[PDB]
């Protein structure tokens, strides 16, 4: 299924997933495509932050569903 990654600079990626599919997994793609580091993304859905073990159907993201994603730098 195809879902929507929507970033703070107004740019929004489109990722393949599987319900099934892990947010550590999910986190991957986003840096194979991307380049953003896992440990730099913080992803947001309905309030929630996404935690790695967990899967999209924990969360019940369904088809075309928007995620929000934050970044956390690492010194500042």
């Amino acid at each position: 299924m195809q879902i929507f990654v929507k970033t703070l600079t107004g740019k929004t990626i489109t990722l393949e997933v599987e319900p099934s599919d892990t947010i550590e997994n999910v986190k991957a793609k986003i840096q194979d495509k991307e380049g953003i580091p896992p440990d730099q993304q913080r992803l947001i859905f309905a309030g929630k932050q996404l935690e790695d073990g967990r899967t999209l159907s924990d969360y019940n993201i369904q088809k075309e569903s928007t995620l929000h994603l934050v970044l956390r730098l690492r010194g500042g």
